[PDB]
């Protein structure tokens, strides 16, 4: 009955469902299959994958289907993450059905689970290969076969947390999972234009949809701890004369009122065994020892990859908390706490199911008038949102610019050489900042920021480091050389690509951007700004502007379509990033500026209008990396200045 | 065959369908009683409407429905800009079905179809009524019924040309349309909370749908006659010692080469009639002569209502120029570019049917998970957006600022005295302007501003005007007696009301904001901008910004929501003038400040925060308000200057 209005509706279509043993993905195969289509789906497990495709055949046959065996292949072993695999799946799925009609991208992994300084570069790559990566690859192997028919189907299954056109949504302790689900939807929105008319691209983003977390919300409680300690002596190591090693020696006893009552404890360390003591549960160990050995270990690596000097056996002999270090009240409370968050955000108070979500989007399928869309199957969310795109403003305050005097800057890029020359000398010149250090990529990158700033270099104000791929080793080397940085520019070291994002018709798309290039892309555009963000804000950086690819009035079309990918994918780091460290107390003001716009005709045309975007480029970066001074880091003023994307 | 899919969706719904007699209104509600619901269809024709209930009729027959005339009703001489024909609506409904379902607000009228310069007063405000004034009416005259059986939906007939989430969309000659549009879903997004969980309440967003178009190219033609002629007389008025009078003379002998030839006649009308020629097809007669007694009596409208003093019967005796004054060549490329202009926004280069876009809404209304959301049923579109919502900026340059020294500026409110009063005193103290003119609504908020700026009024330098309901003879009083505006402040002269949005499920609703008090609020906080807009933009004001009602810690639920309605709203109206004004060459620099937030945790909560709000408060004012110097005016800068949002 309920099967009535869907029976019929993908008739003679072929898709190929990713992810499809269970969740939406399982409901989406499903569903479609019962609306006629014949449906591939990929997994890991090959138990669950069998179950899955037994439950559908059997459904099929009640409904009057027959040879059901024919409608219904799987592909277990499956890893999206992996291109070979996806090679051998559309290999698979070719010699079963022939061309694939709708190719639902649908396989995801959570991701790391961390803020982004406690996140392995390895992990968030891993993140990008998996749920972000891999629907270009699929959408690569499958689109030149789509257009020759003259007709296809391409779904990204992003989420409501990738945010939308326009603006970020920021979601704390899950940036890389943040950013494939904001890449999904970007991908849609500038490929509609090249994939019509064949083909349509759209994106489905779902909100929230229907032992361990208890499990989750004793994490939630660790991490606080974790974040706090760093916090506060993080900031102590800025103010007092000891050094971290020094400062860390105060937390061997692992005694909170010992910290608290000590007359020659830093002022930040005092203040937090004090609120260690009054928001803690008497009963948790917790509330009389500052930490346990796996928020120790958590706390070490993060110092360590701060570039702060301490020994590897430093907390060797810390002694161990009686349990419980969190209590069973404690614990409920925090999971009531996430669990009563996710349900208020919620305008129709109830939790979609994934056959509901999965039914809503088997109907969007068969609209044929979309492309470039995110369709939200379920919606009415009260959540945060950071707008993006804003491009009129103005310079920072005089106080926050005298804040500039004498400070380390440090400047990030390769290609962008008339940026990066103006930059280093608005800083010097113009704001007396003691020193710029110039981190390039490449010797002949080197030599020609020398040549452009030899008056600097010559004086000992301009100093340039060689980083290649290695821009964590390279900010080492430049704490210990020349200091910690106060602001920091961060723009990418490549240009755009300039290949075609389409093949005709009837080519073999042999030039088309590759899988490989596709990841080159994501690793130069998108993981070269996490990895400096993360180094920076681990290294107590004052402020970090990330710059996205420049476009022109002369910007190839597909320049202009891959830099609006970026910006669109970078604002939900951005705007994640910028949260996470406000919350979390660290002083660090990250946000983005963009030297990409979305439309030619908006690029300056004559010598005048290109002097005044690049005074415009000096005022945006100066107005988020001018240190706030003070008294001037309210409540209020502070998520002002951090997440945010303005365009030049 | 196709309706396969769709007999039994929606079987058991009452749904009332406004504008259901033809275009997409006829097609939905054809649909859904093809799903199975009872419709009842509204129109003004009763012919129109009674083919299209016995089409649907006949078609229900065909597919087994028995007692069609039961399934289907029609309300005709339905006109939905009046309150008591939608009252009768209701009661018509009500009494042939019970309880409505599903309320489809359809119904939309094009509009004046005017730039905001040549708009009636009195023709904005009914497409107010017609298009988003009558969306609340029926919602609050249907919404208690629904929420007393526990469920129902309401969904707003919008446009793609109503903007989206965070992103206005310009519409060109179509500001009135454009906030109709994105005040309907605006409703959705902000009434959704409210209306949860038993109510479901979305929008929908169609971009473009499947001998008068010459038509249309002609009045294209004449329309840009009209701006180049207005433009070149408002720039050759600032800078001439010569009267408007005096000036229009010189367009009496209606001769464009001898225009061009007279030494004494100001370089912008020589350099026009210059354009003319050059321009000009030589067998139209566009090319020799200036205007005709059309464009002379619109021209002579937009003169008087900016002020400007010139006899009624100035063009009585302009020689008539001989046909065609446009030629069909003119027109038919004019014609074919408007074409080609709405096909080249389509990724899928294929024009959506009223058809395919109703099933597409159609299955959507199957959605329960859904509530504040604005769906796409066809989509794929490049155009112009203008992204809003951004909260970092700076002061404006020194160079801007050093503009205002011996201006003339015009503040207008009455409930904001605080931001009234720091923005006279800012403007006078720090700037120089040599003059403020405070305009505000009534006799005690005239005498509240000048006890407030008590030593300014002595000494000469604040003049208060009492407007009433009469804002545009206050403008006209402050111009003859002041001299014309240079930056122009509009802030709305009333507060936002207290009343509740939704009533309790088993009350009578009798305290919940009334469709008068809906009415209300769209003329104090919509209404009022547009005529300031348009009177400030007549008048050759250098600037304007638009400055919407204020939310604190401290406001109301309910004040939020209406705030976040009127942000949304007004960033239509704000992003379709500032393209309109620079697109036809209009020096004004129209922008919008906010003072509304989206959520309560973003404001300020103490003193220090507060003084940190009013400061960016002036500090939004001037970015926007300095006027540009000389040379800065280029394209580029031009276009970031203009129909932009900052929130505060």
């Amino acid at each position: 009955g309920w099967a009535e209005s869907l029976i019929g509706l993908h008739l003679g279509k072929v898709a190929l469902i990713t992810g499809g043993s269970a969740g939406i993905g399982g409901q989406i195969g499903r569903l479609l299959a019962l609306s006629g289509a014949r449906v591939m789906l990929a997994a890991r497990d090959r138990h669950k994958l069998e179950q899955m495709q037994a439950m559908i055949q059997s459904e099929l046959a009640e409904v009057g289907y027959t040879d059901v065996e024919d409608r219904v292949h799987i592909a277990p072993g499956c890893d999206v993450s992996s291109e070979a695999q996806l090679a051998d799946l559309v290999e698979r799925t070719l010699s079963a059905f022939g061309t694939v009609d709708y190719l639902i991208n649908n396989a995801g992994i959570a991701g790391v689970e961390e803020m982004v300084i406690d996140m392995p570069v390895e992990g968030w790559r891993h993140t990008l290969f998996a749920n972000l990566i891999s629907n270009y690859s699929l959408m690569r192997k499958l689109a030149p076969l789509m257009k020759k028919q003259g007709s296809g189907y391409i779904l990204n299954v992003s989420s409501y947390f990738g945010g939308e056109k326009d603006a970020a949504i920021p979601y704390p302790n899950r940036a890389d999972y943040a950013v494939s689900k904001a890449g999904q939807r970007a991908m849609a929105e500038v490929f509609a234009r090249f994939l019509g008319p064949e083909i349509q691209i759209n994106a489905i983003a779902p909100g929230p949809v229907e032992g361990l977390f208890a499990r989750r919300a004793r994490l939630i409680l660790e991490n606080k701890r974790l974040n706090e300690l760093h916090a506060a002596l993080i900031a102590a190591a800025r103010t007092d004369e000891r050094s971290m090693h020094e400062l860390v020696e105060l937390l061997l006893p692992n005694d909170v009122a010992a910290l608290e009552q000590n007359p020659a404890a830093p002022t930040a360390l005092r203040e937090l065994a004090r609120r260690f003591r009054s928001e803690g549960d008497p009963a948790a160990s917790s509330s009389s020892a500052l930490l346990n050995r796996s928020i120790a270990a958590k706390l070490l690596a993060r110092l360590h990859n701060g570039g702060y000097v301490l020994p590897a056996d430093i907390f060797a002999n810390l002694p161990n908390p009686p349990d419980p270090f969190f209590t069973r009240a404690q614990i409920d409370r925090e999971a009531r706490k996430v669990r009563d968050g996710i349900m208020g955000m919620l305008y129709l108070q109830r939790m979609p199911t994934e056959f509901d979500v999965a039914m809503a989007t088997v109907y969007y399928l068969a609209d044929r008038n979309v492309s470039g869309e995110t369709f939200h199957p379920s919606g009415g969310l009260r959540y945060e949102r950071t707008p993006t795109g804003g491009e009129l403003f103005g310079l920072p305050s005089p106080e926050r610019l005298a804040e500039l005097v004498g400070s380390t800057v440090y400047l990030i890029g390769e290609h962008l050489t008339e940026h990066l020359n103006l930059l280093a000398r608005a800083y010097l010149e113009r704001y007396g900042a003691r020193q710029v250090v110039m981190i390039v990529e490449t010797e002949t990158g080197a030599e020609t920021m020398r040549r452009l700033l030899h008056d600097h270099v010559e004086a000992g104000r301009l100093m340039t480091i060689v980083a290649g791929d290695q821009i964590e080793a390279a900010i080492d080397q430049a704490i210990t050389r020349y200091g910690r940085p106060g602001p920091v520019v961060c723009t990418p070291f490549r240009p755009l690509p300039t290949v075609p994002l389409v093949g005709r018709k009837d080519s073999d798309w042999s030039t088309v951007l590759s899988e490989a290039e596709f990841a080159e892309l994501c690793e130069h555009q998108l993981t070269h700004h996490f990895r400096v963000a993360r180094k920076i804000a681990l290294s107590d950086g004052a402020s970090l502007a990330l710059v996205t690819p420049e476009t022109t009035a002369t910007s190839t079309t597909e320049q202009f379509a891959l830099a609006n990918f970026i910006k669109t994918t970078l604002h939900a780091f951005t705007a994640t990033i910028g949260v996470e460290s406000e919350r979390t107390a660290q002083r660090i003001l990250i946000n983005q500026v963009d030297l990409t716009r979305r439309a030619r005709a908006e690029e300056p045309r004559d010598p005048h209008e290109r002097q005044q975007e690049l005074e415009r480029f000096i005022e945006a970066v100066l107005l988020v990396t001018a240190p706030l001074p003070p008294e001037a880091d309210t409540r209020y003023a502070g998520r002002i200045h951090r997440g945010r994307a303005i365009t030049v």
